[PDB]
């Protein structure tokens, strides 16, 4: 038929994985974490775990510590899972979508963004689940995990 | 995390039943979508279904050219799905099946017919996959990522 046989056979493995997390607990966030860390473990590829502090003082440092703690806990669990290279990616900005698209993706250079279907940030310019928005707008592959 | 939570967070996640959604166009995103789905199905030994949704003839549109146009489009999409199935078998996927459906609302066909029948836990599609015949215009992947009850990867 019409497709190039050899090219269509080449394996595809994602080389640099970015997991985006919020502070909430739910089945989608658990499964997004497990997918990203299973992939990174099984194919021996780097994982970045990102969250974003939203622009609004012992209060601001407490909010910052909270985001840092959420990401640090996920990194610890990823290390326990056996992922060889995992790093925290805590970023700050006005609109989370732009922070991810304009700062995190270009700096960390992932080829896959993973996030749970429930992940959301209350002061994002567009309200609601960030995963499908990123699936539409990002220049890389995006999986929205449920 | 408490002990139970820690253990649950550690449990491997390997998708069990993969649904690849395709249109007739051969582009970078569709090639990579096919390669990701078949690499997953091969490396983890899980079933793959390869789906598309055909346009049907409209009983209120009667003319000499429309039937040929629609029939030839249907056969083209059937050919593309069959070729993807053969390529997946050549790739070494043990269980791969065609899933050709039809209807005017492709989102609804996938959500209400294909997913409940094939029972995938992951839907894969290229970022360019689109069905201009359908109710809603533009790339279907991000809409399915929003609406589906299962995980959806939009591949670029
Ligand atoms: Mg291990
Ligand atoms: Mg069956």
């Amino acid at each position: 038929n019409a497709m190039e046989n050899q090219k269509m056979q080449e394996p595809l493995v994602y080389r640099r994985i970015l997991l985006t997390v919020d502070e909430d607990d739910n089945t989608s966030s658990e499964r997004a974490f497990r997918y990203a860390t299973t992939l990174a473990h099984d194919y021996d590829v780097p994982l970045g775990i990102c969250s974003v502090l939203e622009s609004e003082p012992s209060k601001i440092q407490a909010k910052r510590k909270h985001v840092e703690d959420v990401v640090a806990e996920y990194v610890q669990l990823a290390e326990q899972r056996g992922v060889n290279q995992v790093e925290p990616l805590v970023y700050e900005g006005g609109d989370v979508d732009d922070v991810i698209l304009e700062q995190v993706i270009p700096e960390f250079k992932p080829d896959l963004l993973v996030t749970g279907a429930d992940t959301e940030f209350p002061h994002s310019k567009i309200a609601g689940a960030i995963g499908p928005r990123l699936a539409r707008k990002a220049p890389i592959s995006v999986i929205v995990v449920r």
